[PDB]
């Protein structure tokens, strides 16, 4: 048989699935939910062994160890070990689509392990083993013998080994296939990888056990009353005498128990289930659940005989909370929510797909920090203990089934088939079956990316009626079919419709309102945070809060899927799609994060968190408008600091106690402020600040602010009387003008600033010159490649256009000497292949003083796609240590990214002004600029700029962060004016128009001396 | 592997379902239906051997026919050829109740054949073998090599024999297991058999093939205009020059037709199918398939090339015809239905569960002729042929799924498990591929008495998304579970509730108007037609037509499940459960049936055909008004016959045509009658005649029937004054009395008449006795039998109150002398144990002219149950050869099935007045009697009769009919009321409260004179 190519079977001899077991014999124990001596851990040290298919294993393994073999850390992927390549591939399946049939060459995993067993397992009860991921299908041997085989690399797979195992040393043997027609759901986007990557344990059962137990809880209309309803499950032997405890703890405090013996209710004609009982326990004002207050109780249940043998006790935290939609909106608890969630895949770059506590609390640290409350396991059942955490720490989970078949042409080719409905039938059951009774699951989802099909409807509704309490959502076919109670669509634009056929994508706004249409609408997927990203995201929330059927997002994703890699130095730099070999590769797109893999943030993470503030703020003179978006809990641990600064200098700053009810509203009013009589802007700048540590953060936490511009003082005071005045020096190929110290040098031939001279110091490496281009962001090429050209992408369009290529010719280039200065005037065309583009006339003002004032003036072609940036650049001679500015900041902000940054006196080193994007471009920009130092230089206007060690060019050359080298000197980029950065998705134009530059002609003036 | 104990694993190596084929390689043959070159059928004389389990099996009947086997007959059941014993069991199943797990001896059927294959089959194409039924499973090789594993018993199992086959000599091997894990989801109460039951063949289809296509039709507001929808799917390779044509033909014109590349539309973000297209056929005014007219067109589906190269055809027959649910009711074609429907196993008293064309046929013409418009394939989906020969003779099908798992605990077990949606995914799913393209299919079923678990909602929504067309149905768990369109109970009564927990029968009157509900109402099965059954079927039928929701049901059921088995002398015998020592067995509950295992009518079809007549009638002085219940057809093939008489004597008759609309009335003056001087009821009896023949039925055919009395002239003169006068002989022992030769004797001791003389021969066997019980009837004894009493059963409470052993104390016997007669009069008391359950009071008056007036009078206890009968009993020692009687007749008819019946003259041979119930009983009866004629005797007044060679106390002492010996004389059963015989179950007290004796007091009078 060749079960791996078979969708028919899916396991042989599996056990069913279940929540959580321990089997407690200590009922404290459970309650405390402290270890069990009945599950046991067999993680550690294996003996692998690799192959390049099943037919090559030798028959030899099953009965004894191979002296080939390596001693390996179990869980793990066997890429990361380097048994063979990792594969990164998007939407193209990384074997040739021929279902059910995977090729002969198929990487072969032998993992084995030597392990002892106790007496006492083996003399009473039952002994399992479970393998809780194995990628992504595998057969079992123990001590030489068969015992089974399984798929869906995602859920654990139980076998039963009593009959198997002797006293004291046993040998396992799991042969584990790298491919399998388990595969063909499995289509991620994400790295192909394969072994035992997560947990496997041994656990005793007593033979009379607990099977199964769903718990339940139902509210009374304003939900203070519940009802816990716990219906428990057995096997083994029905005696009079077994009875069921449901207790339910607070703690330590006990607040119901409900005994009752087997035999539940008559069902149909042929009786009832007596292998079954359902315990109903009446709950007086329930501590409510919630990812604002995430309260718990503790339900024991065991398992015993009516005269006090507790035969066995299975536990769980509780979350008292009601999931329902009505009326169109999705309610927690009677109270519309808001969704402030991301796309999360269990992703390390050291470990590849194993999942370890101190990773996923970082995680939940991280992500509750910047003020998201909720997670889509993006697109499998996850790691047990993520679903504990949420639970505890609190987060909102979207659990979705393991079936992705995105490659399929077209996309529902199996989920239409009714001989795929088995196969897939399981990745939606006993995912449900598993994860039931975690509160911190609000919602089901069938999968991803798999088209709609007919096993989509029938798999919906099994969830309904197996599980009324949670909404079942799914976005393929177009995401508002009879497979979801949410419209959950992937990249839908805030106002632009992307109409496709069959399947499109309409404005978020417009979705919801379509005839007969009622759902809500959270989008699964949204905010494609690849690369230089997360422009536009502003205009997402805004939507979701005007909007009450706008009931948020997922944004994608959390982190960077980078590998390590390692140099001829043995250095490590972060790798992606093609750096381990493997092609086809979709490159760089496997890196769509908000942080880093090291979960360092990337710069969007704090616009995130800037949108998903959870207190609103308004200004009308004097008094601060504070308004909660929480929907249970009171502003309990909050303070507000305000600060009132002329441009970076402090001028007034106070605390008040932050007291507004969820939903209310709290109006504070500021002292009347002094106003100073220097001219400059007023700065209004307010801080929710947490004064008390949390589970999840640290005293002093900011979870909130705002800006404001108060008062303006323009200034109407001139500079003194210059004390001298500047001398013209005239060549052929020169002009010169000289003052004090100071040297100014303007090549003739070109129109360019050429040199600069302080006291006697070269300033200059590469002459003033204009620049149109940036080196392009991920959302600048989308999937555009040198082989495979997308013309309709914006670097294509420039480069088409000639931007990148066209040279300036010089039109004009005078001098003449002023009164107390010396006037400069250039004008340039920009040109390609006889099509002039950008025409750009400046003149270049200096007075006694030292200054120098340069106005341009920049014409560009209405018919010439939109120019990256319109400004100036060089490269200094200077390497200063320090970056000193007054503009938005600290963080690097984009004119469609720039909500988060705050306007101050900012001073960073340089280092920080540059953003190491793995795949390198435009970065580091900081918007709103009115001042900048850098060394002996200062710059003063309304500019954007960024700086660093790297050239636009280089960085538009190299295709990795680590193979970028520091320039001589630094490389300054003034504009005027830059371009959005985009990224609703990563694949098409998607800088809203607003934000493109398309005037026509602009103006830009800068003032360049020496502070 | 044990592949027949995991439900997992249902096939191995199997093709997709699909609608019938025959792979055409012309075009006009597709048309006409004629035989295709490419379809084989293997039916005839096979190889078999039979062993205990598989393991038995020797290894070398794999590539040679083994010496011992036989040569036998294939379609065929091995039961039938006396292998092993047929089972038959209605709850309990089979085997052992342990899922997935069968016996370890699992009888096993080897079965062999060897064949040839045209040459150009071995050259090219596609050589798949199919096999329509195999009963439970099984493996299948080909030259000694293994093909595939199938399972379900009721659908085909397809495998591609291309890289198996051979030239020369080629040899199929077949091993089938009579218990698998399917057997768990197939418990039908029913004989359980195995082997392989429905055809086997061969077909060659190209290598590029029709693989799948689906027939749509869909209507405007008025049906005057529809749009013929053809979805066509491939295999092969795709090329530019392939096209589809959907050709549609109403006999040999082409109506509409339609051409097109392969590609379909776009369906997701992937694209569409290449490898499919949908051709849409406009067609004005077409012609509408109904039961009532069965118009049907033909379509052609032809895979070809552009350039005109026929590559293969397939095709179906096309039945113009809507199906939905509006506003609570069931509509065909914008008509509300009203379903006249019965259940229908396959069964056949000889060759078991083997179906042939003619016997399909004989059912089919049986039914139509018997006024049915429906049938439910009851359990299971049928012999392809079934649903062919339904769409062109014009019946309404449930199509069922093969899942019944009735003897679990709860019903639902395996129902609710999601590790059992696979193997019922399956068995839903290649249903619906199989018969989709079928007119007559108006409703799919997803099987029968399963309880109702979460597989069932799945499996109700899979068919909801993938065929619209049809309203799905399912009776498990209650009848209106969320699983069902429509509300389909079993056995719920008109009137009566019966309030069962969690699973209640409602009144079916009742349940339509529950809280919320607003769903249409069709039992799934009613009027349990067990024996001497179907007693209150009017009450269904009334209730049905005055109610709209109310659209009628399926009767159980159509054929009485009894096996003719053989006695030593060589003689054919009626047998059921048990009678192959068959153990556990449920006796004699097999036969359910309105016919005989042979398709002899039972007396109950008539009162079927009676109330499920299509016209309805009012009298209104000499004016019928005649009804239309036809929702489509007109009165074209009828005309009304209408008869006059007197007491049986005919007066007046004549003819005249229906010319009725559908929905429409008639009204037909009657010519003024000659008003008869002689006393009597004048009676009406009408008839609708078809003239003309049909393919369902002979020229002549009686459709519908109808009585009525009309005036009445009572009579006023007395008898003849006779000239004679009785003479009286007083003893201690005996009252006498003569009068000419004519003598009666009355026994002083018992209170009786014990002897009746005319001359020397005496005319009594047995003294003319009070009877108060009857021999019990298949809804007198329910389930109740001898080792398990079921003291609620109506026998039971008889035999408890001492019904059947109660002894006539004599309270008073006295003679008096008359004027011109004799009488005697006498009191009996009948009493067990103390208690006096009957009294009986009589006078016995002989006058002159030898006429014996008998007038009883009983009393019945309030406090015993109500009697069967209130009657006098007498066993003659005459034999005639006619019986001759003025009343209801000529059929058995009883109290509560007396509808069908007429009021007239009837003269019947004796046997004809004995109805051959195969477990006998009471039977033969004919109600409202006003004179009955036998040999020299007449007896009138107004009494209930049987007559027989069979006493009450050997009916109810033998089991079979066969045993059955004709007694010395006739036995004469004259009752003065007779109980109901119930029937709306046969498992619980049936009989209606109008129906039950139990007045306390009765009277009746018998005139006794010899002719
Ligand atoms: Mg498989
Ligand atoms: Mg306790
Ligand atoms: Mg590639
Ligand atoms: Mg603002
Ligand atoms: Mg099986
Ligand atoms: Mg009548
Ligand atoms: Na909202
Ligand atoms: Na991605
Ligand atoms: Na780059
Ligand atoms: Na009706
Ligand atoms: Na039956
Ligand atoms: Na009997």
């Amino acid at each position: 048989r060749r079960d791996w190519e078979n969708p028919g079977v899916t396991q042989l001899n599996r056990l069913a699935a279940h929540p959580p077991f321990a089997s407690w014999r200590n009922s404290e124990e459970a309650r405390t939910d402290r270890p069990s001596q009945q599950l046991r851990s067999l993680n550690g040290e294996w003996r692998f062994a690799w192959f390049p298919a099943p037919e090559a294993v030798p028959e030899s393994w099953l009965e004894c160890d191979l002296p080939e073999a390596d001693t390996v850390v179990v869980p793990s992927n066997w890429q990361m070990h380097g048994y063979d390549a990792p594969i990164y591939t998007n939407v193209t399946y990384p074997i040739t689509v021929n279902p059910p049939f995977v090729p002969t060459e198929n990487p072969t995993g032998c993992y084995s392990l030597t392990f002892n067993v106790d007496e006492s397992w083996l003399q009473e009860g039952q002994t399992r083993i479970i393998f809780d991921g194995v990628n992504s299908a595998f057969h079992l041997w123990c001590n030489g013998r068969w015992v089974g085989y399984g798929q869906d690399s995602r859920l654990p797979s139980e076998f039963d080994l009593s009959a198997f195992l002797r006293a004291g040393e046993n040998r396992l043997a799991v042969m584990v296939l790298r491919w399998s027609d388990g595969s063909y759901l499995e289509d991620q986007d994400m790295w192909r990888m394969s072994g035992i990557f997560r947990d496997v344990s041994l656990l005793h059962k007593p033979t009379t056990q607990i099977s199964d137990f769903h718990v339940a809880t139902r509210f009374n209309d304003d939900f203070s009353r519940a009802v816990l309803e716990a219906e428990v499950q057995m096997c083994g032997e029905l005696r009079d005498y077994l009875r069921v405890t449901v207790s339910l703890w607070q703690g330590e405090t006990q607040v119901a128990s409900g005994t009752a013996p087997f035999g539940g209710e008559i069902i149909d004609e042929r009786g009832g289930y007596a292998d079954r009982v359902t315990l109903r326990l009446n709950v007086e004002n329930p501590k409510l659940w919630s990812a604002e207050i995430p309260n718990l109780y503790r339900a024991v249940v065991e398992l015993h005989t009516a005269d006090g043998t507790l035969i066995e006790a299975e536990a769980c935290d509780v979350g008292f909370r009601e999931v329902r939609i009505e009326n169109g909106l999705l309610l927690l608890n009677g109270k519309p929510l808001l969704i402030r969630g991301v796309n999360r895949h269990e992703h390390h770059p050291l470990h590849g797909q194993v999942m370890d506590e101190q990773t996923m609390v970082q995680d939940i640290l991280l992500m509750k920090q910047n003020n998201f409350n909720a997670v889509r396991c993006s697109h499998y059942p996850n790691h047990p203990l993520w679903y504990t955490l949420c639970d505890r720490y609190g987060l909102y989970v979207v659990d979705e089934a393991n079936i992705v078949t995105h490659g399929m042409v077209p996309m529902n080719r199996l989920t239409d088939d009714p001989r795929w409905l088995p196969a897939m039938s399981e990745r939606v059951t006993r995912m449900v079956q598993r994860d039931r009774n975690h509160p911190s699951v609000i919602i089901w989802s069938l999968g991803n990316e798999s088209g709609h099909g007919a096993n989509h409807d029938a798999l919906y509704r099994w969830i309904k009626s197996v599980d009324p309490s949670r909404p079942v959502q799914y976005e393929g076919g177009g995401a508002d079919t009879t497979a979801t109670d949410i419209i959950c669509p992937m990249y839908a634009r805030v106002d632009e419709d992307q109409p496709f056929p069959a399947v499109p994508k309409w404005s978020i706004k417009k979705w919801l309102s379509l005839p007969g249409e009622t759902r809500p609408l959270i989008l699964c997927e949204y905010a494609h945070a690849m690369g230089n990203s997360l422009g536009g995201f502003a205009k997402y929330w805004q939507a979701f809060r005007q909007y009450p059927r706008l009931q948020g997002g997922f944004v994608w994703d959390w982190v960077d899927q980078s590998l390590i890699k390692y140099d001829e130095n043995g250095n490590p730099w972060s790798a992606y799609g093609g750096d381990f070999g493997d092609t086809p590769n979709d490159r760089q797109f496997c890196m769509n994060g908000l942080v880093f893999a090291d979960r360092t943030p990337h710069p969007a993470l704090t616009e995130a968190k800037h949108q998903q503030q959870f207190f609103q703020f308004r200004l009308s003179g004097q008094t601060i408008e504070v308004t909660s978006e929480y929907l249970f809990r009171h502003s309990d641990n909050e303070l507000l600091h305000w600060m009132v600064a002329l441009d970076g200098k402090p001028l007034a700053s106070g605390e008040v106690p932050l007291d507004v009810a969820p939903q209310g509203k709290q109006l504070i009013e500021l002292p009347e402020l002094p106003q100073p009589e220097s001219a400059g802007q007023l700065w209004l700048t307010v801080r929710v600040v947490q004064p008390n540590a949390t589970a999840w953060s640290e005293a002093g936490h900011i979870s909130a602010w705002q800006q404001w511009r108060l008062a303006e003082n323009l200034s109407v005071t001139l500079p003194a009387a210059s004390h001298a005045i500047p001398h013209l020096t005239t060549s052929e190929m020169d002009f010169c003008i000289e003052l004090g110290n100071k040297r100014w040098q303007f090549n003739r031939q070109s129109g360019f600033l050429s040199q600069m001279w302080i006291g006697d110091k070269k300033q200059l490496l590469t002459p003033l010159r204009d620049q149109f281009t940036r080196a392009p962001l991920d959302n600048d090429i989308g999937v555009s490649e040198a082989t495979r050209i997308d013309p309709n992408a914006w670097v294509e369009r420039w480069k088409a256009a000639g931007h990148y290529q066209a040279e300036a010719a010089l039109l004009q280039c005078t001098a003449d000497t002023l009164a107390d200065a010396v006037l400069i005037t250039t004008a340039h065309a920009w040109q390609h292949q006889g099509k002039t583009l950008f025409i750009s006339r400046k003149t270049y003002r200096i007075d006694g003083s030292g200054q120098m004032a340069i106005t341009v003036d920049v014409e560009v072609a209405s018919d010439t796609p939109h120019p990256a940036r319109i400004g100036l650049n060089c490269q200094l001679a200077q390497v200063a240590e320090r970056v000193n500015w007054l503009g938005l900041g600290p963080q690097e902000n984009y004119p469609d990214r720039l909500t988060a940054a705050c306007f101050d006196r900012w001073d960073l080193p340089l280092s920080d002004m540059y953003t190491p994007y793995v795949f390198p471009s435009e970065n580091g920009l900081r918007c709103g600029t009115r001042e900048l130092n850098y060394g002996p230089h200062q710059w003063r206007g309304d500019f954007q700029f960024n700086i660093s060690r790297y050239s636009q060019q280089q960085l538009m050359e190299t295709s990795h962060r680590h193979l970028l080298h520091a320039e001589e000197g630094t490389w300054l980029n003034i504009d005027g004016f830059h371009m959005g950065i985009g990224g609703d998705d990563s694949w098409s134009p998607s800088v809203s128009a607003e934000f493109q530059l398309s005037a026509g002609r602009y103006h830009y003036q800068l003032v360049w001396c020496q502070k």
